[PDB]
């Protein structure tokens, strides 16, 4: 079918068995990643080779190998070894999940740590927490994870109520040791549960919500073809699933009458990275890369009709590969569907009598990913008048740790002794553009103040001015939400009627970026997130801000190497990058789970089409 | 019944009534403004006493007068005349707006001018706007209206397609005199119309959207008593209506448990202003406050059901004063219904094995106004959490002009030949606060960045810091997208469970403020835009942000008047007064009427309840 199809259960097979039988694929060989490849850049390819890149881990402490094959052709087309302590470890196992606790069960430090504070080894939960770069020499090379211990009274409770401050340890996972134990000192474990479905907790549930029916008799006004093609109000686009980053979007298109005009040519959330705020060494190490570390779409929810997507639902079931390469599917793990979005554009024109009103709407493309202790939404928004939006939805259960006695700078208290790490969520938007077309440019936009005087007499004067993104190192941008600064990308080669580029205009919510020091291991690792606009040439190699294996990396792996080549991007083949986030310092009602709090960006278009592109929307 | 219900027609009726008995309302006399006004400040009430103020114009060039008569006692409270060259004139009548194109239609240099265009004038439309304060003298103490000119081709022909620039004229609505006819030049009249309903610019309309079917089965959540008394899960408050505000939100208060918890005392959009920044001198006098000059509510649609609130809808038809007193009412002018809000909480918890998911609702109690050309939707929310957000939606068709031949710094081309001046909506909220009560404060929260060295060796530690604003003098401030910076209300004598003032948060949208240079007429007469928050100590007689009467007032009233009191705002009856709005460079896709463009602001809990108050909302 289409190049940009779901990989098939097939495939995946396909791809296991090629690797098995070249050698790669066997007993103490473990897939960390497994991925389709996008087509390359071509206009009449008429020749499909779907390509699968892999990351296979060594149970036995071999060395690790980054292997595409070609399931078209069951071929291998390259198979290279892995110098992990030079590009970078590999992508956190879910097996290896459960052995930084069992690891830790035995071991007489932790043991001793546990007895000190009276607690029941058995009722000791151990978070697989990624490591990063620190002091640690003997790291360098290691698969290293480090262990945060939550105590949890029986099988149903939450355990995130009861941390156990003052205690650390570091477990190489495949020598099997525990490199280290660190008891900085007891802290007492906070008593209260945090069990949310407790009815002493909630108390009697409300009994006040009447339903709320939304229903499509007519079924939804968008087509699925092809397994992943969407066509809904002329938008034209492909939804593509990947382990890593999840749910991405390919051809965004609008058909402007007589064409089908390319908007952005993929666009999607190439890192996430959860940086903490805590100095005290028990966490003053813990960054954790959602997407590059632990691969959010690998842990999406299946979710369920009515509760998760309400109204006329169209569910795709991704299929990935467990770590032996088998196919695995996501059971609706993608909901798609439109949904009301109120008034779209409405006057009562006294002059003509006429009175007009319109509704808007928009088709959404989500899923919802578990990462330890926090929840994700991940939603993708095409409005009728060319908007293009993503909204991040951050829930779950806070990381918690002890509130220390005399207060604290950089964490909060949730309940008696129960304390809650200042930590950002930083995402990274990557958007390879194609306003009608590759040949693209970015601009940036500030708002003009002018002053009184000469040519503006009355004071009142006020323009806008935009600066050309030229080369790769003058487009490393941040905000200025006091000068309403904007990013617009064009095509210089398209025009719109008034003879002016077509264009699309960036609207980002201009929250902070990452606050840490800029010589902070976080800094280098996860530059992308210091800067809010960050514009490369495209490069079929440069798909993640962080790099491809961003696990115990060193620093300045993406986009600032990226950005060090200083391309020529004024009217080429450009890639946008938007760094947005939220800056968190809980509060008592994000104690026992968390309400939703959100984060993302738009863009609109402008001066893309020739006048409203809703004209011939009906009253119905 | 409560003191906060809405007016009823026989109140309205009952003010004349007692005007005329008491010589206040004879035949000349016109009424530009009538309210009710809401309780003193107190809690032993002694009975109702429902008091409504009016501003009294006279036909016959008399001075106008303020009145407040009580309704209940049928007294005339007080009654003063007012001197408008130095306090203001009164709003703008309704009756006066086609006095404009009425008298310039014998005007002899009104008439050369249209001749000049070769522009008929029985098809010259004239658009009533409000004057302004500049350097016309003989405008002092007068009741000045200013008109531009647009063309309406047939009585459907939508005339903001083609403006008439290089002409602008004044009028004295009163003395019913034209005192100045200004005409700069001629400039080509944009031909192309701009009928978003003529097949012919549409095209075929689209016949893809399948019904999309809001219900409740079961009726709404929320029960309506007293008439516009509102209860729904957990929330109390009471939805008041007034001419100059249009929607008003009284006693907004949460119940938490057994008790019924205050949390705002009154919310409303108290000003709005429409500053151009166009140098022309045909339109650089240009700025409505659309609030306080025109009244916003007098203009409210009849909402239609289907089209412009969907789904069970509950309404309330607000009733108003005519100019003679007489009471009118707004036919389903106010839309109330809640609606589905997608993911309030989940977690999928490894751990415990629990899978926990629960859907968000928001009430929404929302008003359309028609102000000329431009359409604006006021939309207050209030969210299961304890969220409570304000959204302005502004649409309509675009003020136009002619698009200069050499391009411009200050307009922007929408069609061949014709233009768009750049301009701002910015809106005034004024919060009378009542976090648990009257005794409040305000402190600004910024994010703090830290040094990497002692006490934060690895440069990852990140604070917050809050400065209480003690008095008035110190409670203007601007916003910091760059630190996150948001303001604190805090009730420092009610502390939750943890020990801690209760509070709520307002996360305002950083978005630019007035633009105007600081010394132009604008920037006094609207002082308030160009901060982004100002508390002020509360007082009866401190309603709007720009004093009681705007219209052709210079500075002298509003909050730069009310800051210089220097009050103790620390634990006191305070007032917050937050800027925000929307600048706009319109684009082709505005054109021919413009799509939804959307600002506004929320507060969310800060420490206000002891833990999450949506853990008995249950999974249905
Ligand atoms: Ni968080
Ligand atoms: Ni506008």
């Amino acid at each position: 079918a289409s190049p940009f199809r779901l990989a098939s259960a097939g495939e995946i097979s396909e791809v296991q068995g090629i690797l098995r039988t070249a050698g790669l694929l066997g007993p103490e060989k473990r897939i960390a990643y497994l991925g389709v490849l996008d087509p390359a850049r071509g206009a009449g390819s008429e020749a499909e080779d779907r390509r699968f890149r892999v990351f296979i881990h060594d149970v036995s402490g071999a060395r690790p190998q980054e292997v595409t094959v070609s399931v078209t052709n069951g071929t291998v087309i390259s198979a290279v070894e892995l110098d992990t302590a030079a590009t970078g470890e590999l992508p956190v196992l879910e097996e290896e999940f459960e052995v930084v606790e069992q690891l830790l069960a035995t071991d007489e430090r932790w043991l001793k740590a546990l007895a000190a504070r009276n607690l029941d080894v058995s009722k000791v939960r151990v978070a697989p927490l990624s490591a990063g770069v620190f002091e640690y020499a003997e790291e360098r090379g290691r698969r290293i994870l480090r262990g945060l211990a939550f105590v949890q009274d029986f099988p149903e409770d939450s355990a995130w109520a009861h941390p156990v401050d003052g205690l650390v340890a570091y477990v190489d996972v495949v020598s099997k040791e525990v490199t280290r134990v660190i008891d900085t000192g007891v802290f007492p474990v906070p008593a209260e549960h945090g069990n949310y479905t407790d009815p002493e907790l909630t108390g009697p549930l409300r009994t006040t919500q009447k339903p709320i029916s939304i229903t499509q008799p007519e079924g939804p006004s968008f087509t699925v073809t092809g397994g992943n093609h969407i066509e809904w109000e002329k938008w034209s686009l492909d939804v593509g699933f990947d382990v890593r980053e999840g749910v991405v979007l390919h051809n965004i298109a609008f058909r402007d009458g007589d064409r089908l005009r390319p908007i952005i040519n993929r666009a999607s959330i190439a890192e996430m990275v959860v940086p903490y705020g805590d100095p005290s060494p028990i966490r003053s190490w813990q960054n954790y890369f959602d997407t590059g570390e632990y691969l959010v779409g690998q842990y999406a929810n299946s979710l369920e009709l009515g509760c998760d997507c309400l109204g006329d639902i169209t569910y795709l079931s991704p299929v990935i590969s467990d770590a032996f390469g088998n196919p695995r599917e996501i059971r609706n793990g993608i909901c798609m569907h439109e949904e009301d979005w109120g008034i779209l554009a409405k006057h009562s024109d006294l002059w003509s009598g006429i009175n007009y009103t319109r509704r808007n709407r928009r088709m959404v493309i989500s899923f919802f990913t578990t990462i330890g202790n926090y929840d994700y939404g991940f939603y993708w928004y095409l409005y009728l008048d060319g908007t293009i939006e993503f909204e991040a939805k951050a829930t779950g259960v806070v990381f918690t740790s002890a509130f220390p006695e005399g207060g604290s700078d950089n964490i909060s208290q949730l309940a008696p002794g129960l304390g809650a790490p200042f930590h950002q969520h930083i995402f990274s938007a990557r958007l390879d553009m194609a306003i009608d077309g590759f040949t693209n440019r970015v601009e940036e936009e500030d708002v003009v103040r002018q002053t009184m005087g000469p040519g503006n007499e009355r004071g009142n004067a006020f323009s806008r001015k935009r600066t050309v993104l030229t080369r790769e190192s003058e487009a490393v941008r941040e905000a200025d939400a006091r000068t309403g600064r904007t990013w617009i990308i064009s095509n210089p080669e398209s025009k719109n009627r008034l003879n002016e580029p077509v264009g699309y205009k960036l609207h980002a919510h201009n929250q902070p970026t990452l606050l840490a020091d800029p010589g902070s291991s976080i800094a280098r690792r996860a530059a992308f997130a210091t800067k809010d606009l960050w514009v490369t040439r495209y490069a079929d190699d440069e798909r993640y801000p962080t790099g491809d294996f961003v696990n115990q990396h060193s620093g300045g792996a993406g986009l600032p190497s990226y950005i060090a080549q200083d391309r020529d991007i004024d009217g080429q083949d450009i890639v946008v990058w938007h760094t947005f986030g939220l800056t968190h310092f809980p509060r008592v009602e994000d104690w026992p789970i968390m309400p939703v709090d959100t984060v993302g960006f738009k863009l609109r278009p402008e001066g893309f089409f020739d006048r409203s592109p809703v004209l011939d929307v009906p009253a119905n």
